[PDB]
């Protein structure tokens, strides 16, 4: 019935935010549609999605690491 | 840069700090975002939310959810 | 000038001086770097690490382990 | 899963002593963790392909310092 809702901001908004918007469609097609699943990505998943440039992998891996720290912060609730 | 995410109505309630109403939502049958996105004040009163501040918080969070769903469909 | 090799989850805990949690990890099923590299704070708490200093040490060490796995996959 | 056996890789060790041209020779021979590199002797450095005297010396004095460092942490 309605669009999935899993976070206040969308994965797309995040990719646009860090200037990685060129990967929106790659990420979606591959099912990495929520921060919950993006926060578990490793280099091999980013490669599979199609991020081959080192600078872009570093940027996306850095955001994934911030997502995990923020999640670990809340969990220490 | 807020990466807060949730997979269920319970976690969404904990994310907007309204976790005290988890069981009342679940008991009344509000278990999916499909239905939570359509809730009005009457439903909010039906599950026991009586503080004005909590009622606004939950309704504004429903409105924010609807806006997100509505861009998506766009 | 740090040549800390280690082949087991137990050896890694001892290397980072968190040997006191060796059994806890084991009894909860955290027996391979493959699952340890995926641990979050809920897992750290499940294996009984309550001190904030230990929690940070372990999580940062996991953060460092993932980065190395990520390089190698590069 | 890229098997984790240290906070540092043998590869970074080799680059640090400017012996990086031997990275893949070390990897192929399975000299991929420090506890194994710390046990290499001249015959292992030769099997790997290091033939220049200066490089053998650099790599062996380095392995010697590594053992001295492991032997202290062991005390």
């Amino acid at each position: 019935t309605r669009p999935d809702y899993t976070s206040f901001n969308t994965v797309d908004e995040w990719l646009e935010a860090i200037k990685m918007g060129q990967y929106k469609e790659s990420f979606a097609n591959a099912g990495f549609t929520s921060f919950d699943v993006v926060s578990q990505m490793m280099m091999e998943d980013i490669l599979r999605v199609g991020v081959t440039l080192a600078g872009h992998q570093k940027k996306i891996l850095n955001s994934i690491q911030v997502m995990r720290a923020q999640m670990n912060q809340i969990q220490s609730v």
